């Protein structure tokens, strides 16, 4: 109950929300159906419109008016935003030349430049160029400030997950808003766009920027706006707050527009009807900037213009129906649309089986427009598994498509022409970022980056210490004139051992064989130097990775590769090697086909054994340094060491062999040499983080050889490809992947064809950031470069998307 008989007199858009049944006058009261009776009359005034006119100039103040044109309005802070233009002969902000803002130019009593976050729903990245002619205020912000060509949203590319990621710096799996619609099995409660449950605080995890600010003594304007409050009123309210006395005035503000998303759904991302919504948004921006200019705040405030996701062409006729695949369609619940999530309709159904559901949904029609996954098998770059609100079964839907349970759901619930939610690397889902103000750089373009990085920057802009989050703090330092955050590299926790020759061949009883006993002081000194690390500068270009947890491991040197060998996991944590543009591919000689050689530096007790693989009828093995790329017939023996071996399903070896035999050489040719670091990943609990030894769920039969869930590789070269990878003077270029180690290739519908028709496509889907691999391995890469650490942090967050131009 709310006894709405109290009053909003002097309380309009109050920052501190009052507790029921005391009626509310805050910018959310409408949403809670709890405003005081006089809210509309006092707080949502509209009389005379939103603009001053020549005859209103100098007028006597009339408190019924929506905004004012009287002499006292500036000090009162409630002039219409075009007041000085109409009445005092000023120019609109957009018509002024831009001038570098070297320092904040703020009124006396401002303790820090305010931050205003201007967020636009469904503002696709390509609107910046394609709509440039009709958005002159936004074009000025973009060209005069700091801008990215696009900003990557999080998956799923829906509104709530992305706005809450913006506020927290967290992946949806960690902040808990994993979709626009959710069932939480622990609460046994559902979250929906319509309705009351979404206001319960138990949905919302992490620590959003407004709480971070408050806890550290920085005042915040309210971020959420009830949909009915007109945009002009939201802007005038912000301007009024900025006119409060020093002790009451917030330092951070948010504006939110439901456009262009709302029209985008109805007309498609580029429907002709889209011009007007873009014009109207640009007009709102201009009202904000004109209003700031009137208050002498237009060179004081930092403004962020940011979208939550883009918009794609999607119509009713592009719907796949689960009823075309499943006979049991009524025993499941589908969360539908541009992604799918499936659970059992009833938990009392003992016959429900996710394995047979997956199989009935796998590669059944030739151009099937969705792909089923257990959530732990989704591309790791999506970070979309570690939450009980994410159903075990997931459908990744092709761009431009919908999935639905039955045809009746679509025609009984064509309206729409646009939608979003798809894979966050899809071009049409990309969104925008512009930063403008004294703290941002002037006329600067920065590379694309992910929205999880913004929370840290907004903290930096406000002098706040960020809560723990998924951004990499420092990786956006190149956006900023000052207030950069200067992190130190993490300290290595475990130092390596450097074992020499310590074991005789006959001490090994591993069931391994190699035809290698075929026999010189010239080249015997030479081989010992290679084993002492004489070629390590060639194969370890950026220093060895640092181990950031407590463990026991060895550095092993070789002619062609260097490795950090885990005595706990019985295999390398990492293997590093460089392949020049000139390098040659050879084959495995016949006599060495099943050769596995004991490593006399490493005890039998800390070694894998061949008998375990013989006995394990499902498990085979591969090598981290590829024998195919050995530098000489004599160096090739090193690649057959038991310490270079790793467990691989036969199905996975098809993938791995094509990457090692074909793709590495191809990249070396295209990039002028590549350095490669490859290794295993164990993430059995799908939390995105390195598993400890006791979390491993599968071993090679009869052994303590743990089976990786994934294999990574990090492929680095010179950004200036006219310099060879091993002789690079400047910035680096990287691409990486985290391939799932799976016993079949069901994921790849064309896998019965030659690897050249399907392996690269799989690899592209499982592209990764170095930083993703770091979380998954507890390693820290690029420790020894000639580059600034912030620049290296940016490199570590780079994702190679394989999408055509934006
Ligand atoms: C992205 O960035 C984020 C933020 O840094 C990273 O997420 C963190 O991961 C940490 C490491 O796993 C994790 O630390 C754990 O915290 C537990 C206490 O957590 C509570 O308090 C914090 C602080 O206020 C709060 O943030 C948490 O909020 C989570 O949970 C609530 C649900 O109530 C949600 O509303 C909220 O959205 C968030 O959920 C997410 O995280 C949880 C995990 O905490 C997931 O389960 C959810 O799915 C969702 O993803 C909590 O309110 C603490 O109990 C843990 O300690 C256990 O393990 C350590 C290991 O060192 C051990 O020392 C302890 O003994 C303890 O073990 C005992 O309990 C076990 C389980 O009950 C039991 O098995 C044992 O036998 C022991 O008895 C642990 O320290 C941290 O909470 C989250 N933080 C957030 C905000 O998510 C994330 O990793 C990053 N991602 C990547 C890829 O890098
Ligand atoms: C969705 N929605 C919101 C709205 C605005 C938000 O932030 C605005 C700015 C910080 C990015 C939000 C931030 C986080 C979570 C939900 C949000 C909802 N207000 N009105 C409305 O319909
Ligand atoms: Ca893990
Ligand atoms: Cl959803
Ligand atoms: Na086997
Ligand atoms: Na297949
Ligand atoms: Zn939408």
């Amino acid at each position: 109950w709310t006894a709405t008989s109290g009053s909003c007199k002097g309380r309009c858009f109050e920052l501190q929300e009052v507790g029921p049944p005391d009626c509310r006058c805050d910018n959310l009261c409408k949403s809670y159906s709890s405003c005081c009776h006089d809210f509309d009359e006092l707080c949502l005034k509209t009389a005379r419109g939103w603009e001053c006119t020549k005859d209103r100039c100098g007028e006597v103040r009339n408190e019924e008016n929506a905004c004012h044109c009287s002499e006292d309005c500036l000090s009162r802070g409630d002039c219409c935003t075009n007041y000085q233009v109409v009445c005092k002969g000023e120019s609109h902000w957009v018509d002024d030349d831009c001038e570098e803002i070297k320092v904040p130019e703020c009124p006396a009593g401002f303790v820090r430049p305010p931050l205003i976050i201007f967020s636009v729903d469904g503002f696709r990245a390509s609107y910046m160029k394609k709509g440039s002619k009709v958005m002159p205020n936004i074009e000025k912000l973009r060209s005069c400030g700091t801008h990215a060509p696009y900003m990557r949203p999080v998956y799923p590319t829906k509104t709530f997950p992305n706005l809450y990621t913006l506020a927290t710096g967290l992946y949806p799996e960690s902040h808990g808003i994993v979709g626009n619609s959710m069932y939480d099995p622990v609460f046994d409660a559902s979250f929906h766009l319509r309705g009351r449950e979404k206001f319960n605080h138990r949905w919302w995890g992490g620590q959003p920027l407004w709480i971070t600010a408050t806890k550290q003594g920085v005042r915040a304007g309210t971020f959420f706006w009830s949909v009915s409050i007109p945009h002009e009123r939201r802007i005038l309210t912000i301007l009024q707050w900025l006119s409060l006395p020093d002790n009451e005035r917030p330092s951070v503000y948010a504006f939110y527009s439901e456009q262009p998303d709302f029209s985008g759904h109805k007309y498609g991302p580029f429907g002709p009807e889209m011009t007007n919504p873009l014009r109207e948004i640009d007009k709102t921006v201009g009202q904000l900037m004109d209003g700031l200019k009137q208050l002498r705040l237009h060179r004081c405030v930092n403004v962020i213009f940011v979208g939550d996701h883009g918009m794609e062409d999607v119509t009713c006729d592009r719907t796949e129906f689960l009823s075309n695949y499943l006979t049991n369609v009524d025993d499941i619940t589908l969360v539908p649309g541009t992604l799918g999530r499936i659970r059992a309709k009833s938990i009392n159904n003992s016959k429900y089986d996710p394995k047979t559901i997956i199989a009935a949904l796998t590669c059944k029609k030739p151009d099937q427009h969705f792909k089923p996954y257990m959530k732990q098998h989704l591309p790791k770059r999506l970070h979309y598994a570690n939450n009980r609100r994410i159903e075990d079964i997931h459908l990744l839907v092709d761009r431009r498509w919908h999935v639905a349970r039955k045809p009746l759901d679509v025609y009984k619930k064509c309206f729409f022409q646009g939608d979003h939610g798809f894979d966050n690397k899809v071009n049409s889902m990309q969104t925008v970022f512009v930063g403008y103000g004294p703290t941002f750089k002037y006329r600067t373009k920065v590379p694309p980056f992910e929205n999880i990085e913004l929370y840290n920057v907004m903290c930096d802009l406000l002098g706040l210490k960020p809560a723990p989050n998924n951004g990499t703090h420092g990786s956006l330092n190149h956006l900023l004139r000052t207030n950069t955050f200067r992190p130190t590299m993490p300290d290595e926790v475990s130092r390596p051992n450097y074992p020499g020759i310590m074991y005789l061949q006959s001490e090994f009883d591993l069931g391994c064989t190699c035809d290698d006993k075929v026999e010189n002081k010239l080249e015997e000194l030479n081989k010992r130097l290679h084993t002492k690390g004489s070629t390590k500068e060639r194969h370890l270009l950026y220093g060895r990775p640092a181990v950031l947890y407590r463990t026991s491991y060895d550095i092993l040197y070789h002619t062609d590769f260097e490795s950090g060998y885990s005595e706990i996991f019985l295999m390398p944590l990492w293997t590093s090697y460089t392949i020049s543009k000139q390098a040659e591919v050879s084959s495995i000689p016949e006599h060495l086909t099943n050769c596995v050689r004991p490593d006399v530096r490493v005890s039998p007790g800390f070694s894998q054994n061949c008998l375990a693989y013989k006995n394990d009828k499902q498990m085979s093995y591969g090598f981290l340094f590829p024998p195919y790329l050995s530098s000489s017939p004599e160096a090739k023996y090193d690649a057959f060491l038991v310490t270079n071996m790793v467990p691989m399903y036969p199905a996975f070896k098809r993938v791995w062999a094509y990457f090692q035999r074909v793709l590495v050489k191809k990249y070396a040719s295209e990039r002028n040499g590549v350095n490669v670091i490859s290794g295993p990943i164990f993430d059995y609990n799908y939390d995105g983080l390195r598993d400890t030894e006791d979390e491993i769920k599968q071993y090679v039969e009869g052994s303590s050889i743990p089976v990786p869930t994934h294999y990574y590789s990090i492929i680095t070269s010179c950004l200036d490809f006219t310099q060879p990878a091993d002789k690079c003077d400047g910035p680096l270029s990287v691409s990486s992947f985290i391939l799932p180690h799976r016993p079949d290739n069901d994921e790849s519908c064309n896998s019965s064809e030659d690897e050249s028709k399907w392996v690269e496509e799989l690899m592209k889907m499982h592209t990764a950031r170095v930083r993703d691999i770091e979380h998954l391995t507890g390693l820290d890469f690029y420790r020894k470069t000639s580059r600034s650490y912030s620049e290296i942090l940016t490199l570590k967050t780079y994702l190679h998307t394989y999408e055509s131009e934006i």
